[PDB]
């Protein structure tokens, strides 16, 4: 499912994403945006042989098990196909441990290097949340 920066905002917000550890609403829309376009089934190879997965890009060698790589540690304990769906659960519910984990949203270099210090809060304008 492609999502709207609307209906994803509305969608985030349920899932208890607004303010999460301090994180805006705006910086997960930020975020997805970057990563994956809106788009819940993008996957994207990295050269360390791991593939990240979903809205928000989660990676195959820490968070989520793709049954193609060596040493993967699962930690969301999901097929990191359940990351692919067109309910955001289980990317919502995985994205706060990753969030949680040390460096906060940092683990997304997309929301680094393009939302990180801008008005993110431009990403939520106009939504009825
Ligand atoms: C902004 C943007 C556009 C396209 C993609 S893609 O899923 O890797 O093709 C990711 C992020």
């Amino acid at each position: 499912k492609v999502f709207g920066r609307c209906e994803l905002a509305a969608a985030m917000k349920r899932h208890g994403l607004d303010n999460y550890r301090g994180y805006s609403l705006g910086n997960w829309v930020c975020a997805a945006k970057f990563e994956s376009n809106f788009n819940t089934q993008a996957t994207n190879r990295n050269t360390d042989g791991s593939t990240d997965y979903g809205i928000l890009q989660i990676n195959s060698r820490w968070w989520c098990n793709d049954g193609r790589t060596p040493g993967s540690r699962n930690l969301c304990n999901i097929p990191c196909s359940a990351l692919l769906s067109s309910d955001i659960t289980a990317s919502v519910n995985c994205a706060k441990k990753i969030v949680s984990d040390g460096n906060g949203m940092n683990a997304w270099v997309a929301w680094r290097n393009r939302c990180k210090g801008t008005d993110v809060q431009a990403w939520i304008r106009g939504c009825r949340l």
